[PDB]
């Protein structure tokens, strides 16, 4: 006996797979189950199965001024069993945040901004009183089931004059709160990237690692990986794509790629703006763009689903693994053309598409 039980799966190694489900987690994973169930899905030949996606790199708090979007619009609906908001909100507005969250299908996790209105301004880091390590502190002994880290947007609108401070108070705040994960945003400068790499160890989250401007890893005179930025990464600070609507270069993406670098997670700095209008529609389209800068699909699915859940403990989740939760992506990959646009406005053609066409979520299952 299985609550749930999905058949005629494949994983995107072409690895024969069916799942049994019950009391909303994985009771069961090989190649054939034959066992009885409330429900059998019966999947068509040549649908690949995969851990529930997973973005870490979201902006859903719907009451947000600008920066905002509804949590199943980029969930759920686009075979994304799990998100991550990325410091929409501080310690001041997480918990309005948090009550909403719990109303969407799609699982919703958040990082609480250091700053304690979160992004309210456009430089919520230019005013350090804003900035209190208590209020922090307490919104991650007040939610522990919601707050997986903490962000810290480290670019020249965001810090105002205060420079690389900002940073130096968000890593002090994590070991005041027992290592928690930190993701840190990079773009113009001020603050040097160099100084930020510095600061930054192993398990940290660089999002936006990508990013075609001229404060990222490329240098744009030798058009090549500066070496501080091969020290960060090979240190093991977690590359994290974060598209967004300026932090996607196709260039920067190649050329690290030829020099043997990839990205650990792919996420989409996606908001209602940029998925409406693009650059970034969803996380689908954002993994075809990896395809076409050189990744093969099983590493793909396996950097929005495991490296994601590895990054913030989501102990629970991003694996086929029995005892964890029931979180699945069903989905196609097919050949057809399609234009691809990153942040600069570069463009490619994709050759692959891939589509989820089935979400189970905690169990659910939901079409499309
Ligand atoms: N991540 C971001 N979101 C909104 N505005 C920005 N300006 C620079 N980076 C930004
Ligand atoms: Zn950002
Ligand atoms: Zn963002």
């Amino acid at each position: 006996d299985y609550d749930l039980l999905i058949k005629n799966g494949q994983t995107v190694n072409g690895m024969p797979v069916e799942i049994a489900i019950k009391e909303k987690k994985i009771a069961a994973v090989a190649a054939t189950i034959s066992g009885s169930a409330k429900e059998t899905i019966h999947l068509e030949p040549g649908t690949y199965v995969s851990a529930g996606w997973i973005d870490d790199h979201v902006h859903c708090f719907e009451k947000m001024a600008l920066y905002y979007d509804y949590p199943d619009e980029i969930g759920v609906k686009k075979g994304v069993t799990t998100v991550i908001d990325a410091g929409t909100t501080g310690a001041e507005n997480i918990h309005e945040f948090y009550d909403l969250a719990q109303q969407a299908k799609t699982n919703v996790f958040g990082l609480v901004n250091i700053s304690k209105w979160g992004i309210v301004a456009q430089d919520e880091l230019a005013d350090l009183s804003k900035v209190q390590a208590s209020l922090v502190k307490k919104a991650i002994q007040e939610l522990p089931d919601f707050v997986v880290g903490i962000k810290a947007r480290m670019s020249r609108t965001v810090i105002g004059d205060n420079g690389i401070t900002p940073l130096e108070l968000a890593k002090q705040i994590q070991q005041e709160n027992q290592e928690i994960p930190l993701m840190v945003h990079i773009g113009s400068a001020p603050p040097h990237l160099d100084e930020i790499l510095a600061l930054m160890e192993k398990g940290d989250v660089l999002t936006h690692c990508f990013n075609g401007k001229e404060n990222g890893i490329l240098d744009q005179a030798t058009d090549k990986i500066k070496d501080f930025a091969w020290q960060a990464y090979n240190k093991g600070v977690v590359f994290d794509i974060g598209h967004g609507t300026d932090s996607f270069n196709f260039h920067v993406a190649e050329t690290a790629l030829r020099e043997g670098m990839k990205a650990a997670s792919i996420s989409t700095d996606i908001y209602i703006r940029n998925r409406e209008n693009g650059p970034v529609y969803d996380l689908a389209t954002t993994m075809e763009k990896l395809r076409v800068v050189g990744y093969d699909w099983p590493e793909i699915i396996e950097k929005v689903t495991k490296a994601p859940a590895e990054n913030f403990h989501l102990t629970q989740k991003g694996t086929l693994e029995i005892g964890k939760d029931a979180d699945l992506t069903i989905f196609t990959i097919q050949a057809e053309e399609k234009t691809l646009t990153d942040s600069n406005g570069l463009t490619r053609v994709a050759k692959e598409q891939i589509r989820p066409i089935k979400t189970i979520i905690g169990g659910q299952i939901y079409d499309n």
